[PDB]
């Protein structure tokens, strides 16, 4: 379908648009390159583990590698729908979003390669709840935007992607990585990568908050849709958390070897806390 | 539609894929930020011009600002179609492509703002041939990919976008900018921007060559489709070139003021040369 005009021919960028400002920050804070991370110490750490200590870390890496890959692919329909509404500054920012996610995919794949599990298929650690969110509901809600860009549809896409997948699960995964392996002194390259990912994620979540809030602001009834879509996904959120928890409670040789009181009750409550504070960043009014 | 698996969970990135290597180079060579360009000298240059010297430079800026904006929006369907075919490394690279184009839009808009023409609507310098390529045929060929990702459709999208819009028109515009204003000592910020754009453009054109060649390689008959779609667009290419040429031949006060023998016959032959060497970068075999 045709371009009727061009904003930067008729006028300029809206330099005060929040998403143009977030775009600017993304360029400033987005220079990191996963190709510069030194994973040589991670290779040695991983090889030094027992086979039982080795399994301990694979579930979380499985959940993240697919997370990053899903969101790299699944942001495209959001950029399309906003482009078609003429929201140029949103699109500018989203180019940084998509590129961040490509780096995230790259970072986890480089780690798997470097530690020697690239040839191992980690799909086994995706249980039914994980598959529901990442194999199904995330691509459903995003691909919807190709044919339905109603406020309802846009809110639901930003809820699943930015508020749940990123704002709840990814954020809790970053915390979990630090609580466990940063305590242990293991896997320094991977944790440098996690620190960069977590910084990028702040912008991703702010795009979701801005997107959701700008639609709530038009019609306070969309607040309820937001809460509702958060609650609809919680069962799968926690059911993946319990599944990982059981996996860790059954494989505790890395816990004992490195003197890590892995506090699953505290990881669980951090997930709960993430979920509820994402709610509280959307004002009904 | 659902993800069946994830390549970086089952395996890794194909680290030897040409588009993964181009992605890597894009990160290394893609750090420039239009927000760092100093346009203060451009503001003074532009204000020092006569009204007749002022008009001289606006057509080319009009053609480019819409070019960058069109290609920022219109690359999205290519990333989608390749994502859906599972071509992960292509997608990784294309995130750098889309972000480059956002910076290109940004660069021209910052110049217009800084020199004081942001509020002026430059659409008047888009004649009928330009509108056919950029308002119509480019978005048609790209949006097609949402519903038809046949080799025919992919070849035609890369021909219009990478080989014509970028590989022929943009490349000739860069040359034209240097031949004219770099000679004059005018507009140093803008020309720094053009140098960065031209570097980015090399990767864009190589994605198009790779994309077109990998389909030609399957079936040598697609070579003819390539040539044919190049020839179909040439009339509008040159008809925009003639239109700009007449505009410059009629407004030659900037030419005289800065002692610039503007050689339109040489700009024309450079456009012709670009068009033909893009053909010669696709091997029929
Ligand atoms: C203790 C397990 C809870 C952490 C959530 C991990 C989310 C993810 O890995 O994508
Ligand atoms: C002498 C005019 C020929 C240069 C082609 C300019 C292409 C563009 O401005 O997008
Ligand atoms: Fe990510
Ligand atoms: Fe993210
Ligand atoms: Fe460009
Ligand atoms: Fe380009």
């Amino acid at each position: 379908v045709h371009h009727d005009g061009f904003q930067t021919v008729k006028a300029t960028i809206d330099w005060e648009h929040p998403m143009f400002k977030l775009y600017e920050k993304a360029k400033r804070n987005g220079k990191w390159n996963p190709a510069d991370i030194d994973f040589s110490q991670d290779q040695k750490d991983f090889a030094s583990l027992t086979s039982e200590e080795k399994i301990s870390a694979l579930p979380l890496v499985a959940g993240f590698s697919a997370l990053e890959e899903a969101v790299t692919l699944d942001i495209l329909p959001m950029a399309h729908a906003l482009a078609r509404q003429g929201r140029l500054e949103d699109v500018l920012f989203l180019t940084t979003f998509m590129h961040d996610e490509a780096k995230h995919v790259e970072m986890f794949s480089r780690w798997q390669q470097a530690v020697g599990i690239g040839q191992m298929d980690l799909s086994v650690f995706h249980n039914d709840h994980y598959k529901r969110i990442f194999y199904e509901a995330l691509p459903e809600a995003m691909n919807r935007l190709y044919a339905d860009d109603s406020p309802e549809a846009v809110i639901r896409a930003a809820t699943v992607y930015n508020m749940i997948v990123e704002g709840t699960l990814a954020e809790s995964g970053y915390y979990t990585f630090r609580q466990i392996y940063k305590k242990a002194g293991l896997f320094p390259g991977l944790l440098q990568g996690i620190d960069y990912l977590n910084m990028d994620e702040g912008r991703h979540i702010q795009f979701g908050i801005y997107t959701i809030q700008r639609i709530v602001n038009e019609d306070e009834r969309y607040y309820e849709l937001f809460i509702r879509y958060m609650d609809e996904l919680w069962p799968h959120v926690i059911g993946y958390v319990d599944y990982l928890t059981e996996l860790g409670k059954r494989q505790q040789q890395l816990a004992r070897t490195y003197a890590l009181e892995i506090d699953y009750d505290l990881l669980r409550h951090y997930v709960i806390k993430q979920f509820n504070l994402r709610k509280k960043q959307i004002s009904r009014t």
